């Protein structure tokens, strides 16, 4: 994978979270299809749908607000260019309940830090999410 | 992997590091040479050799011992029918220096638990010597 495309998802939704719109489209790819399945499957966005426009791929991402509330509190891209940040099967981290997820990017692909564990595998984290 | 033949070559060792042995012998097999050379690589003993007696493969280990004082202070099988230790990638112990030495049965072959971690790997702990 590259980082590049996933901090310009990050991003988006980021300022998207900000104003607080309820929806926000970024081009579609297969990371970030994974991503966006994770932030929904881990109640961080509220649901988001493939669609294309002019033969465009998009994802269309629907966010989340509790009751008047951003449910996302912060999305940071981690391991990038410069900045590779890359963690065995021992050491991917054991991130408390309520501290946020790690996003990990391995060989049996996109996975949070809790399947990672689960699944017996490392990777390259690229995003944090709180 | 079959933990009872483990079991019967420890107790061997065990029993000749009693009476302070410089020797035995026992019959040859993957796992049981695999042990051998782990104990021999971390220094637990002198060495050991293959040999063929009466078309019959047979591991010949040589003890080792400080001036008299002995070198391995215990050693066990752990996994077994009843009490089977399994570990995932993530939960291979760090075992401290001084504190001994887990082997442990992975899709990878016979490992100590710092290569077990290295090589990204859970299994089963079959065996552990201090």
């Amino acid at each position: 994978v590259m980082t590049d495309p996933i901090a310009d998802m990050l991003t988006a939704i980021r300022n998207a979270n900000m104003v607080r719109h309820e929806k926000l489209e970024v081009p579609a790819s297969k990371i970030k299809r994974e991503i966006a399945e994770i932030l929904k499957r881990e109640g961080f966005i509220r649901d988001y749908e493939y669609i294309e426009d002019n033969k465009q791929g998009i994802l269309r991402i629907f966010l989340k607000y509790g009751p008047n509330e951003r449910v996302i509190t912060g999305l940071k891209r981690i391991s990038k260019p410069g900045l590779r940040v890359y963690v065995k099967a021992h050491e991917v981290p054991r991130v408390l309940n309520g501290l946020g997820i790690a996003i990990l990017s391995t060989s049996q692909g996109v996975l949070t830090d809790k399947e990672a564990r689960q699944k017996g595998t490392g990777g390259e984290i690229i995003a944090y999410v709180i």
